[PDB]
């Protein structure tokens, strides 16, 4: 299509590997680039791990407010909150803000321990239909996004649907399910990713990565003005192991995306 050959010539300009999965819930309609490849989901992963500590709060009904304690031993690469909290303690509601809205990787590595590893991750995509989403390492090694590497990977098309799932089917709870789109339409990270390439009065929740081989990512709902919401995973790699991040190609994928429809 029309939009096919625009996402190519993105692809082809920016000298990296493209993943686009867009679902329009309007009409069930999708757009689709490379969306059966697996990339390296970076942090795009926290919105299963605090997904997964959301469902299992769905019965034991106190778990968010649980302290959780935070050590010097504990502070990885990256952990703008969690290191403010160091010989004291955080619940799992304030590490699941933490690892979503901040990117906190400590806060994340909570979430991942709670759930009893990385496959705890995974037992909870497979629980609500995910058979493609895979974690298997902790922050900071889960970002190390080495070309044909399948850990801690998804793709375009499984994790459009599972975000979809998420935060507008029934995968969660009712209350759950607006914990997480709160969450996620307070990220701090996500203006210069699909955000930037959308107009400014349409509403959007999202949760950015990076990682290695210059691999940007970001994975969003968005609630278009006068419309029903759209789901949109944009996922990109480069050859090159020290590459720089390319937040501006998530944005054309975006802007291509929101003239096509
Ligand atoms: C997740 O991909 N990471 C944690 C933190 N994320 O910030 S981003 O979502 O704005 O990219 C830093 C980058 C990355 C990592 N390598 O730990």
């Amino acid at each position: 299509s029309a939009v096919q050959q625009k996402l190519a010539a993105l692809e082809k300009s920016s000298g990296g590997r493209l993943g686009v999965a867009l679902i329009d819930t309007a009409d069930n309609t999708q757009v689709l680039y490379r969306g059966d490849e697996r990339f390296p989901m970076c942090s795009t992963s926290k919105v299963m791990a605090a997904a997964a500590v959301l469902k299992q709060s769905e019965t034991q009904k106190q778990l968010l407010n649980q302290p959780v304690e935070i050590k010097p031993a504990d502070l990885v690469n990256y952990n703008p909150i969690a290191e403010k909290h160091v010989n004291g303690t955080m619940t799992l509601a304030e590490l699941s803000a933490a690892a979503l809205q901040y990117s906190d990787n400590t806060a994340m590595n909570k979430l991942i321990a709670q759930l009893g590893g990385p496959g705890g991750v995974t037992a909870f995509a497979r629980a609500i239909g995910d058979e493609t989403f895979r974690l298997d390492r902790t922050e900071p090694t889960l970002n190390t996004a080495i070309p044909g590497d399948p850990r801690d990977t998804t793709t375009p098309r499984a994790m459009a649907q599972t975000l979809r799932q998420l935060t507008l089917g029934h995968a969660l709870g009712e209350t759950q399910r607006a914990q997480l789109v709160t969450w996620l339409k307070g990220n701090t990270t996500g203006a210069a990713s699909i955000r930037a390439g959308l107009p400014t009065s349409w509403t959007v929740g999202d949760k950015t990565g990076s990682g290695d081989y210059g691999t940007t990512n970001d994975i969003a709902v968005i609630w278009p003005q006068g419309r029903a919401p759209l789901v949109l995973v944009t996922y990109f790699t480069q050859p090159q192991q020290n590459a720089e991040s390319r937040r501006d190609v998530l944005a054309s994928a975006a802007r291509i995306i929101a003239e096509g429809l």
